[PDB]
């Protein structure tokens, strides 16, 4: 069974609500497991307390750099980077959960949730899940972004974890 995990997100300390994500461990077990474990914090580090640092309306919301908080950092539960597992899942529309990277085989912890079909990323970013509920919360996050990616409020993952 695929994990169900959640992100509780605030904007300047004000709750926006909860995003619930299905992780496709049945297709990309290593990538799903990394994200699941970073939600629970069970390795001693993870997403709790970190930010959505790059948010671009009509594109995507990017988070997961819990070390440098600016797109340069993050790390996986395996090491500083891990290979692209596969590209079987595609960026088919809004709600897709996919790995940010810095080129081939540079997955760490940064990730993005799409607010549009980002099919030009197929074959280059590992898709590993989708939004089950809370896409309205993703839209609220999106509303505090801008074309440069700079956010107009501090968007924080106040809490995260696993539901099943
Ligand atoms: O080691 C890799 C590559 O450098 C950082 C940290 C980690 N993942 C990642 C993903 C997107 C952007 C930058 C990075």
């Amino acid at each position: 069974g695929n994990p169900l995990v959640y992100l509780d997100v605030d904007a300047n300390g004000k709750p926006l609500g909860r995003v619930v994500l299905e992780l496709k461990a049945d297709v990309v077990p290593k990538t799903a497991e990394n994200f699941r474990a970073l939600c629970t914090g069970e390795k001693g580090f993870g997403y709790k307390g970190s930010t959505f640092h790059r948010v671009i309306p009509s594109f995507m919301c990017q988070a997961g750099d819990f070390t440098n908080h600016n797109g340069t950092g993050g790390k996986s539960i395996y090491g500083s980077r891990f290979p692209d597992e596969n590209f079987t899942l595609k960026h088919v529309g809004p709600g897709v959960l996919s790995m940010a990277n810095a080129g081939p085989n540079t997955n760490g912890s940064q990730f993005f949730i799409c607010t549009i079909k980002t099919d030009w990323l197929d074959g280059q970013h590992v898709v590993f899940g989708h939004v089950i509920e809370g896409m309205d919360v993703v839209k609220k996050i999106e509303s505090f972004g801008s074309k440069s990616g700079r956010t107009s409020k501090k968007i924080v993952i106040t809490d995260c974890g696993q539901l099943s």
